[PDB]
């Protein structure tokens, strides 16, 4: 759901607070997107939205209220590694990925902090 | 889903393997059933049953396959306690409990083992 991905996010990148640093963050990461993300950190965001854009298309699932960000589905951290159980279900296995790729995609891009909290409708 | 059922039956009742003892038990501990519970240990299960049957109404919630036994919610063990998280969504959130009555439930009502592996539809 939401509060993993962010609990995703720290287990990656055990320096931070994932609601602070990388929500409402260039073009894509956070909710919504237009335009062309403005870096690899937003690349990252919009090609997540895809991993969920993609998800809502599997006829087999059918997620709550239609957010994708509404999907528990368990997953532990141990070691800064990012496991995905398998005891979960086709449709929260889908977003354990699109959940797990950001995370993973995050720690290893630049964060230009001239980016955070950009004027969206504008520089997009 | 089904393995966390399993693991808050372990949670409340740590004396067992809550997969040799109360899968296939008397008429409704298992899946299934037909018949009165020949028991309060068979009346946990018919309840469970119940519970999930209603699961599926609410027109909120679509399970995948159609078995809420898939649905995966975070929940957490501790001191013999079941807790249901509330990060949870309201599907995930209505087979926690569905879930937790049975492991309650169950840990309070006497097991005849002269009802384990029962003539289903024969004594149902
Ligand atoms: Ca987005
Ligand atoms: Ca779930
Ligand atoms: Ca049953």
């Amino acid at each position: 759901a939401l509060w993993q991905f962010r609990s995703m996010i720290k287990c990656a990148i055990p320096g931070s607070h994932p609601l602070m640093d990388f929500n409402n963050y260039g073009c894509y990461c956070g909710l919504g997107g237009s335009g062309t993300p403005v870096d690899e950190l937003d690349r990252c965001c919009e090609t997540h939205d895809n991993c969920y854009r993609d998800a809502k298309n599997l006829d087999s699932c059918k997620f709550l209220v239609d957010n994708p960000y509404t999907e528990s589905y368990s997953y532990s951290c141990s070691n800064t590694e990012i496991t995905c159980n398998s005891k979960n279900n086709a449709c929260e296995a889908f977003i354990c990925n699109c959940d797990r790729n950001a995370a993973i995609c995050f720690s290893k891009a630049p964060y230009n902090k001239e980016h955070k909290n950009l004027d969206t409708k504008k520089y997009c």
